[PDB]
């Protein structure tokens, strides 16, 4: 095939994107192995539906699982009746999720499980895949002349055949591979035929960062989580957390080969040590360099010229409330808080108005990285760490560094109970989870 592997693209006809997935225990082969993995649509990742605003999407969800599953359908500001996070679709049930892609949205954004106490498993496991907004904006020159690609950047564990089993040391740092892989391949070669590159980016891991670095090349970031920027952005490198998207031009400067590496970082992980009586936690310290693609770039590379501008951001209504929701962590316990109390799918911690604006301050009190995410209802980051964020453009997953405090700007939209929670999955299970319920 086609020297770099992406998911099979499942295009909407007519208006309707109509399918029906299978989560099923799947043989396949990955990474040059044989390997049993939990898949959608019989791959690893999951199909990447691509449609357009207005398109009704009528997915038909097929549990060949042992245990209950269910879809969240990450970054769609759609009604929680329809990305219901506490829907249960039991082993050998069926669910049709229906709606129509809301008019302003543009990006990439993805489906995996969201069944409290069951995601770090299933989504450690291979159940993902992207969804993906088109937008009259891929027309314009500079992006249509592009060559695009999907990057879904996922690392697994092997064990006799199949996922790796969660360890307690697992649930409290959240579960990372050894191999670290692109579109389920491992260290993929990229032949560019063009200039200049569109790379749409998915985090799709339980819990690893990529400080994504192409040697020789800076990245242009066209999109965040969920939209555009509203003119490109320049940077030397790009941190994807857990459940984070963003989307860069490449603009290729000389023939040759350049790694994209995903950078030492320290998340702030743990392990055991006994130096003379210990039996105490201490850092991992920085992820070990990987490698996730060779990019080779095409001869004699004249780069198309960057476009001025992307979209507009939407100037918001002056908010009418502050909230505040310290995360703190209970490490050797593996439980990890929200203000103090666990998630309670029966208890409604915030209660706000539809089609009003709220300010949420975030404050991460742990000594762990947590990447923050709100269903339902995307976000503008204002700043972190007490530091202006350098772009506008709608966010729903916000990493938190140990001790910064994040200030969001919250437009709630569809009416509902949703949820909001750490997107290290194993957190989210083990407890760091709320309800928003707005009317
Ligand atoms: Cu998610
Ligand atoms: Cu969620
Ligand atoms: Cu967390």
């Amino acid at each position: 095939g086609p020297s770099f592997p992406e998911p099979k693209v499942v295009r909407s006809q007519g208006g309707l994107l109509s399918l029906k997935l299978s989560a099923t225990p799947t043989p396949l082969a990955i990474a040059g192995q044989r390997a049993t993995l939990l898949t959608y649509g019989g791959s690893f990742p999951g199909p990447t539906l691509r449609v357009r605003p207005r398109d009704t999407v009528r997915l038909t969800l097929e549990n060949r699982l042992p245990e209950p599953t269910n879809l969240h359908w990450h970054g769609l500001p759609i009604s929680p009746k329809v990305d219901d996070p506490f829907l249960e679709i039991p082993p050998g049930e069926s669910w049709t999720y229906e709606f129509t892609v809301p008019k302003e949205l543009a990006g990439t954004f993805w489906y995996h499980p969201h069944l409290h106490g069951r995601v770090a498993p299933q989504l450690f496991a291979g159940l993902l895949g992207a969804l993906v907004v088109e937008s009259s904006l891929d027309a314009i020159p500079e992006l249509r002349e592009a060559e695009e690609h999907l990057l879904v950047l996922k690392d697994l564990a092997l064990q006799g055949g199949r996922p790796a089993p969660h360890t307690p040391m697992d649930w409290m740092n959240g579960k990372e591979g050894d191999l670290v892989l692109v579109n389920g391949a491992l260290r993929p070669t990229l032949v560019a035929q063009k200039a200049t590159l569109r790379l749409r980016l998915l985090n799709a891991s339980n819990a690893r960062y990529y400080r994504l670095a192409l040697q020789d090349h800076p990245l242009y970031l066209i999109a965040a989580d969920g939209g555009f920027l509203e003119e490109p952005l320049e940077v030397s490198e790009l941190l994807l957390a857990p459940g984070e998207r963003a989307e860069v031009l490449v603009r290729l400067r000389k023939e040759g080969r350049f790694l994209l590496q995903a950078l030492p970082y320290d998340r702030g992980a743990m392990g055991m040590m006994d130096m003379g009586g210990m039996a105490h936690a201490m850092p991992q310290g920085p992820s070990r360099p990987e490698t996730l693609l060779y990019l080779i770039a095409p001869k004699n590379p004249k780069p198309l010229p960057l476009p001025k501008a992307l979209s507009p951001f939407p100037t918001l209504p002056a908010p009418v409330v502050t909230r505040r929701l310290v995360l703190t962590e209970d490490m050797m316990a593996a439980r990890f808080f929200i203000n103090g109390q666990v998630f309670d799918h029966r208890r409604v911690d915030l209660k706000g108005q539809a089609q009003t604006v709220e300010v949420w301050e975030v404050e991460n009190q742990g000594d762990m990285d947590h990447p923050f995410h709100l269903h339902v209802h995307p976000f503008q980051v204002l700043s972190v760490g007490g530091r202006p964020f350098p772009y506008r453009a709608w966010k729903d997953v916000v990493n938190l560094k140990a001790g910064e405090v994040a200030r969001l700007l919250v437009p709630l939209r569809e009416k509902g109970r949703t949820v909001f929670h750490c997107h290290i999955v194993e957190h989210e299970d083990r407890g760091m989870m709320g309800v928003l319920e707005v009317g």
